[PDB]
């Protein structure tokens, strides 16, 4: 159905303008015949996931490039792809008309939309809040008598996370993450700075903390809402970082390993909420491997983790095998997850560049990394901000998938948007990555993985100027002929019988 | 932080077992929000001062007891609480290994401990010693040329005082206190036995006993250690009774009251020491309140007298109203204070016990009394003893709070460390008794007071085997719905602002 409705700003591509009564979207999904393929393409010169169909050749002459799928080669399953819920994109896409807010849920939720089956929910208040506030303000409130949800959680976003629920059609997992602890319960008594949990791990602080992960979870479940996941802290790093200027709880990998061990996991563990993952590091990828090893190669820390989050700063360099490649060799089943990634946050750079394709090509670039190096999932950020990348009570603005207008009623579906969802759309939980060579040295970034009932899906992503023939081999069916167009990306989708 | 490790040794209740690496320790204190309680407690059953805590509610539940706190009505400050430095139990602590003694003293004297802030030091010899002596045994040395302090002092007592006032949670008190006087100032020429000084208060002989009080402060000062009281005599009355077998020296309470008067008073306040208490009695209840009398009517006396120390004996009956209330009544402006209690000499119990609770219960009923009857301080007897009850030269009688077991280099802490502890840890000098009304007849013991920084503690015990149901009011913060166990100790504390 509905097109893209194109409107630049200036930089190197499109947005594509929604509002009250009108945004882009897609047919119910279909599955091509046996014999043939799906394509949907995205360019730089405004295609959106276009829907092609061709068919697969039983034969294939040439001198061309050759990628071929060995899908014997099993790698890592998926878990799945979404984004973050804060405080900001609840306040912007509420402030928006309620048919607008339909629109924008959908976009990201239903299958006439990208499919998102992630929401990753900050435990309270943190930078891309209007307000600094904890669960548990009160002093000393060690009993957590005064433990509860302000508005942010019950009026804004509870609600939109019910109305997302509701429009999926894929089971989405929720995954949490606290900023900053209560200030009383902090070596500094701040919300930022440089501090942490006073005392330690075993002590009636430490064991506090731990009671606050149960209350938390308590109170969204009072509200019919159950998490996959919580991790242990957001960026546990920067509690260390004097100066450091908005939420934070700072632990040393030891601190974190004891914190888990003694209080975190037990406290867990001997609840109505056991079944929750624990994941561990929710921090930067040179933090690996170390983190990982002070953590894991203890067994009492160990058996509570179930995986490690990493963030992924787009706009910064981290080698990644050095990271990944060698956690992964060092702890084969704890599956590597990716639960934040954003752009815009160095210094020089601005926040928002409205239609910058060359930052969605930044994001799939990034998530076939992560594909290739055993990441399991890939949650974005804030689902939406405004047109300066807020609100952020410290001004440290980033970019968004969507931007949203209030003045205007209206939101933008950003090439970020499209490149995400070149990945969600088509990538069901339960997907595994297996196998693909190239025949030659070449430009292009791709993946390939099998869904659960066996079909195949490959991305292309060609990050240069020219337009690049490529063949892909399946020996099950045969040979797929196309062409990748300087600056696109591709998902190819076919039946193995 | 580190829990008790119950033996049972087949009384009713256990010990708990320390050793070179391990003791049960607390966290340092954590003062909760207004409106939350916390509660220690201690059960015949095996619990250790564990902590829990609750609400402060605004309604009352309970249709049982109420113990109405009445903070404006005000009885006396409060000293401290400790234990004596005895050559047994300094035998005994040094017999462990130096990490053990570590957390022997740290036990008593330390934040992760009961808080101990009183040690009483004999003055040379006492039945706890492995051979009798005096500072002074050169006889007819009446300047005190050759008075001396022998290695008891010097290398068993002493080094561990300063051990533990390096360890104290608070500023420590010492209490000096002498059995006998050199064999030549006496006039049986014996350690033991019925016999006083020689001749009259004002001659050679009374002088030169006065001037061993400064003697002993002298050189206790030499090793950097000052003393806040001393007491005239210990147990005085014991000396005037035919074959009594322990170091003593008989003075009738007339010859106390003018020993004091003409020689130990003015001595002491013609001296560098003129600022250390005098406290007079320091032998058991019933010589009350008819030794008051005599002492204090006189006025020559009574200026140098600051207080009258009593002991008790636990194992025999004496009313408070008739010996504490009555002194209290006749002299309301001389401070009462406990200076020495101990157990176990009744010839068909065992002298040490591993694990008896009725012992501890003897202990804290006894302490509570002591409250309640207008005493500012409590110290108990040996810090600590063999299993035999000893070292004793004469004969093992009582029990001690720890017991050391040298062969194995562990010691053990008795119910009665924990119930001494109740009060210790949770009442710190400066702390002042208030009013706590019973709304009806009760088996409970109970007592409450307010610290130096205005928050609430209260102890209740409980010496019946039913569980009794419990309110207590605060005025100034609502109700707090309790139980108090069956054979159980329980200490309350409280913000009340
Ligand atoms: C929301 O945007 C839609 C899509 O651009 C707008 O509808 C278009 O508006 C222009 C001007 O009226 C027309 O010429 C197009 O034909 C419209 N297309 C369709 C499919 O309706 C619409 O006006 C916008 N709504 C608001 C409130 O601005
Ligand atoms: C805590 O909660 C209770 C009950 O909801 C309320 O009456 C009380 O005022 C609260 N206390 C504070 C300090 O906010």
């Amino acid at each position: 159905a509905r097109p893209c409705i194109p409107k630049s700003f200036g930089y190197s591509s499109v947005v594509c303008v929604c509002n009250a009564t009108y945004c882009d979207s897609f047919d119910p999904p279909t599955f091509p015949a046996l014999g043939t393929f799906s394509r949907y393409e995205s360019t730089r010169s405004g295609r959106r996931m276009e829907l092609s169909m061709g068919p697969i050749q039983a034969n294939h002459t040439g001198t061309g490039l050759l990628l071929t799928l060995q899908p014997e080669q099993k790698f890592q399953k998926v878990k799945g792809f979404g984004g973050a819920m804060t405080d900001a994109a609840a306040l912007n896409i509420l402030a928006l008309s309620p048919p607008a807010q339909n629109l924008l849920l959908k976009s990201y939720f239903s299958e006439e939309g990208i499919g998102y089956n992630i929401i990753r929910v900050p435990m309270a208040s943190c930078d891309f809040s209007i307000r600094t506030y904890t669960y548990a303000d009160t002093p000393d409130d060690f009993q957590l008598h005064n433990f509860s949800l302000p508005e942010e959680d019950t009026k804004l976003k509870i609600p939109l996370i019910h109305r997302a629920l509701q429009l999926a059609q894929r089971p989405v997992s929720l995954l949490a993450s606290p900023w900053t602890s209560p200030t009383w319960l902090k070596t500094n008594g701040a919300v930022n700075g440089k501090g942490s949990l006073k005392g330690q791990p075993g002590d009636i602080y430490h064991q506090t903390w731990a009671r606050y992960f149960v209350k938390f979870l308590d109170a969204y479940a009072e509200h019919k809402l159950q998490f996959w996941a919580v991790t242990a802290e957001n960026e546990p790093s920067a509690g260390l970082l004097s100066g450091y200027p908005f939420q934070c709880l700072g632990f040393t990998p030891e601190h974190q390993r004891d914190f888990i061990a003694r209080d975190l996991g037990p406290t867990l563990a001997n609840s109505t909420h056991h079944n929750v993952r624990l994941l561990m590091l929710d921090d930067q990828r040179l933090l690996l491997p170390h983190w990982a090893k002070v953590v894991l190669t203890d067994p009492e820390a160990a058996k509570y983790v179930h995986g490690i989050a990493v963030h992924w700063y787009l706009d910064f360099l981290a080698p990644a095998k050095a990271t990944l490649g060698e956690t992964h060799r060092l702890f084969p089943n704890t599956m590597l997850f990716a639960s934040e990634a954003c752009v815009g946050s160095k210094f020089w750079e601005q926040s928002v560049r409205l239609g910058s394709w060359d930052r969605g090509m930044q994001y799939s670039h990034s998530i076939i990394t992560s594909l290739l190096y055993h990441v399991v999932g890939w949650t974005d950020w804030n689902l939406a901000l405004n047109p300066e990348g807020g609100p952020n009570w410290v001004r440290n603005f980033v970019d968004s998938p969507i931007i949203v207008d209030i003045t205007k009623d209206t939101f933008y579906k950003q090439p970020m948007f499209y490149h995400l969802g070149h990945f969600s759309k088509f990538i069901p939980e339960g997907s595994q990555r297996v196998g693909l060579v190239a025949s030659q040295k070449n430009d292009l970034d791709a993946v390939a993985l099998m869904h659960p009932d066996g079909s195949a899906v490959v991305v292309v992503l060609n990050r240069s100027s020219k337009d690049v023939p490529l063949t892909i081999k399946d020996p099950a069916v045969g040979f797929l002929e196309t062409i990748s167009p300087g600056y696109s990306i591709h998902t190819y989708l076919w039946r193995r019988q």
